């Protein structure tokens, strides 16, 4: 009576699969599965009353849930992972995440038991396994308090009489720009030796996280760099080389 | 009786086989093979009414199942997560699927129980295993809601002083052609001090998704850049250098 309940409530579960829209052949296989799995799970719970040498059952059974536990650890843990996120979760659906390890970057669609769903930034659907939220760093620019605007000005070798003043103009320029917050960190610094120039350091931060904003405050800054450099006499250096003909 | 059974009935799959059409030697040999499987098999399960000493099988069930065990993991874990994949599916037949972790690219053409196959960009079969959809990131460009276009201007050094009049002809003529999407991003700002030239980065969306039509609009929208940047009395820049002679 249990085997006859059991494959009617699977031949209804089927039927509703078909009734859904479903191939047949998948349907059938299916449900063949799953005669054959519940078989084999009564007949190891109910292999004494008829059954068989309690020694057999015990390493066969053994066997295969040593094999079944190795097989399906991949398919639990994303599920496990879900359950994770659900409760302790460092993202929230519309925010923008990313990692140093893996390539999962977009903004967050939404979020599943197996699979999170990640809209790119070239209007593309991403599905990640839960699972890499367990084991990986995740980066949220979408909570972001400040963008940061770095740059490196090359001067000719020749201007080296020039370093001081025009690093002295681009950070008063910077420290007086309205755009800049001055609560941050705010470094002009010749600081390398460069092949064929000599390197200055820009390193500020703006007070908005908006992108079309930063970045036209971004151009701003850098066509001041730009008249800065040019009004002191100074110029930009090309990659230079020194020719020795025979 | 029930070895004689089994004899008999895997006897009629082997000619079955033969009958398919196959290898004579691989039959016997499968035959075989099945023939000690069973055997082992019933030896194990009934081996207490003439069996042995109820220690001893336990250590040799447990060792063979040990080894079978790890040695199917990977065959099994394809076909479960063939099952998964039958359940829960992130894309159909006939979408072109993309991943980042490994080279799935192309569309997808069947879905069985242990691989799927895929037909390439250049017209080749491509046979993937289930268990890799269970572990990596799958993008579905074939979902896409539209086509990006980027790219990058870059202006000679000296054409300085007419950044800002080439960018806001760029973002007008960006604004009014009838193939972009007005409705979202585009940016076309001056951002980079490059070795030999200053960039200019254009970044915009077109209403289409085909492919075709997608080249044909990228095209019209480089020739009026071209056209825009020369008629300003500006040029790009070749790769550049300063030479120093003895
Ligand atoms: C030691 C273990 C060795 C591996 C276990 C057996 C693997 C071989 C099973 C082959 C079964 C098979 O090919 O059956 C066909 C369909 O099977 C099906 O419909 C799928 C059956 C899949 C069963 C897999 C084992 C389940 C175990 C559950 C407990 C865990 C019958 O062909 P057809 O007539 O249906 O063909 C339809 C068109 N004519
Ligand atoms: C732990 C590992 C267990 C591995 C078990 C592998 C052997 C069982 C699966 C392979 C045989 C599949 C045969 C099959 O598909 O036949 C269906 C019924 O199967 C059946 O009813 C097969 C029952 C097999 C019971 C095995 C009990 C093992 C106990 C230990 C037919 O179904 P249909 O009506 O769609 O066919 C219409 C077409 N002929
Ligand atoms: C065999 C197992 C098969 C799976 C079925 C079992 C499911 C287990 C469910 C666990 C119940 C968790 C209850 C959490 C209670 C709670 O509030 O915890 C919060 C999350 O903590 C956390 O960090 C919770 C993390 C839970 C991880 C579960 C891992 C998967 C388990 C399988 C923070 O604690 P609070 O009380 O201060 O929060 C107050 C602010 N909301
Ligand atoms: C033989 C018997 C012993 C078996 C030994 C282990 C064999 C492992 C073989 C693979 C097992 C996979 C279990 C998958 C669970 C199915 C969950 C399910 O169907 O409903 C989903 C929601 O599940 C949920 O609500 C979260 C479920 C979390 C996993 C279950 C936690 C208890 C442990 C269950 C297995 C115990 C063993 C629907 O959601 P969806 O995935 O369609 O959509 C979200 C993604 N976008
Ligand atoms: C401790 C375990 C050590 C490893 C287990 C034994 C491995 C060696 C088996 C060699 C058998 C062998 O070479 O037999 C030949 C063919 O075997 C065959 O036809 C293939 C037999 C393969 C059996 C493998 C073990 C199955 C275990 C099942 C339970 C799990 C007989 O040669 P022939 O006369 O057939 O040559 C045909 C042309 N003349
Ligand atoms: C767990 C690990 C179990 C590992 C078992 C390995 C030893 C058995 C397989 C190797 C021997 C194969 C011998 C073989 O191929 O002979 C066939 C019959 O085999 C047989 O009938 C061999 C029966 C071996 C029974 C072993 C029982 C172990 C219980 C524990 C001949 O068949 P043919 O008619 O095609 O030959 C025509 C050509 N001579
Ligand atoms: C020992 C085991 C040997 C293998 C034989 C056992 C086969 C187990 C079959 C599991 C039955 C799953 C039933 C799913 C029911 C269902 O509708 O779930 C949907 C898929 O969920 C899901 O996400 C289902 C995921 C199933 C993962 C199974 C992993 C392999 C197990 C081995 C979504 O749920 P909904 O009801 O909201 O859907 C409504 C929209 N269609
Ligand atoms: C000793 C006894 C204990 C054994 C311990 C584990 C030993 C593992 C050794 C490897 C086992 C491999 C099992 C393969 C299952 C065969 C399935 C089969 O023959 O029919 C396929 C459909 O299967 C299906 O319908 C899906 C079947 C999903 C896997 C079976 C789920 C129950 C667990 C069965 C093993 C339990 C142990 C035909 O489809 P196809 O693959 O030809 O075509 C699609 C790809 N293009």
């Amino acid at each position: 009576i249990l085997t006859i309940k059991l494959f009617l409530l699977i031949n209804q579960f089927e039927k509703q699969q078909i009734k859904k829209g479903r191939d047949i052949t998948s349907a059938r296989i299916m449900s063949r599965i799953i005669k054959i799995t519940i078989i084999v799970v009564l007949v190891l719970l109910y292999g004494e009353h008829f059954g068989m040498s309690l020694s057999g059952l015990l390493t066969f059974g053994g066997i295969g849930g040593l094999a079944v536990g190795m097989a399906g650890k991949d398919i639990l843990s994303n599920f496990f992972s879900g359950i994770m996120l659900y409760f302790d979760r460092p993202f929230s659906i519309g925010d923008w995440i990313r990692s140093p390890d893996r390539n999962i970057e977009g903004t967050v669609a939404e979020i599943g038991w197996r699979i999170t769903k990640i809209t790119t930034f070239d209007n593309r659907p991403l599905y990640v396994p839960n699972s890499l939220f367990s084991s990986i760093s995740v980066e949220n620019p979408g909570r972001m308090t400040n963008r940061r605007i770095t740059t490196t000005i090359g001067l000719r070798y020749e201007d080296a009489a020039k370093v001081g003043v025009i690093v002295e103009a681009v950070r008063e320029m910077l420290k007086n720009h309205p755009a800049i917050d001055q609560r941050q960190t705010l470094l002009v610094y010749f600081n390398q030796f460069a092949d064929s120039s000599l390197n200055i350091m820009v390193y500020c931060f703006t007070k908005t996280t908006v992108w079309a904003e930063w970045l036209a405050a971004q151009q701003d800054v850098y066509l001041k760099i730009i008249d800065i450099v040019q009004s002191h006499g100074a110029d930009f250096a090309f990659p230079s080389q020194t020719l020795y003909m025979d």
